């Protein structure tokens, strides 16, 4: 639970679908912009 991997697919899941997704700070509404924090995440790998 220090994975990045977990945080990836989470957001895939949304990415793929195209939803709204809360992830505990600001809601990314737009799969662009959810799109864009797995890219901050794909950075951690």
């Amino acid at each position: 639970h220090m994975d990045v991997e977990e945080q990836i697919r989470r957001l895939e899941e949304v990415l793929k679908k195209n939803q709204p997704v809360t992830w505990n700070g600001t809601t990314y509404t737009d799969p662009n912009e959810i799109k864009k924090v797995i890219e901050e995440l794909r950075k951690s790998m």
